């Protein structure tokens, strides 16, 4: 696994549900496929009305079996923690790899839970958070924010990318 998780805006932009959950047992592994399923209770859905109505309800998330290839290791005691899943819809089930958001919702700062809430879905259609993945980080758009932090970091916890006018976007830490 070469990955490690988006900016928060990315997960909620490329992510078809954003959705908040309990994790409610130990995971269920197939030999036969590689995917491990973990049973889930959703408490709230702040992506996915697009693609689910009024009576949809997500009981599992997928992920691969084995580390090597991204599957998604919970780490947690409590059966009452909640988490934000931000995850792909793949033939109407839910996946995760730790390239996937997720995170205690309760470890998230305030910019986050707005975010996921309200404000990262404002910058969608126009932005991009585009990450340092090369070493010399010119911007490349008037539509992109650079990220520049490894993990955690001040952009993730802080920032959104939200267009100023068409063609130009910034980043912003408020509204």
């Amino acid at each position: 696994c070469t990955c490690v998780p988006p900016h928060p805006q990315t997960a909620f932009c490329n992510s078809d549900l954003v959705i908040r959950a309990k994790f409610v047992g130990t995971p269920e592994v197939n030999q036969t496929t590689l995917y491990q399923r973990y049973e889930i209770k959703m408490t709230k859905m702040y992506k996915g009305f697009q693609a689910l109505g009024d009576a949809a309800d997500i009981r599992f998330v997928y992920t691969p079996a084995m580390e090597s290839v991204c599957g998604y290791f919970h780490r947690s005691h409590n059966r009452s923690e909640e988490f934000l899943i931000a995850g792909k819809l793949q033939d109407g089930l839910l996946h995760i790899t730790t390239c996937s958001f997720v995170a205690p919702w309760n470890s998230l700062s305030l910019a986050q839970r707005r975010g996921f809430t309200k404000t990262y879905t404002v910058g969608c259609e126009e932005c991009t958070v585009f990450p340092c993945l090369s070493i010399p980080c010119k911007l490349q758009s008037g539509t992109h924010c650079l990220w520049t932090d490894q993990l955690k970091g001040f952009q993730s916890r802080h920032l959104a990318c939200l267009p100023r006018e068409p063609g130009l976007c910034t980043w912003q830490s408020l509204r």
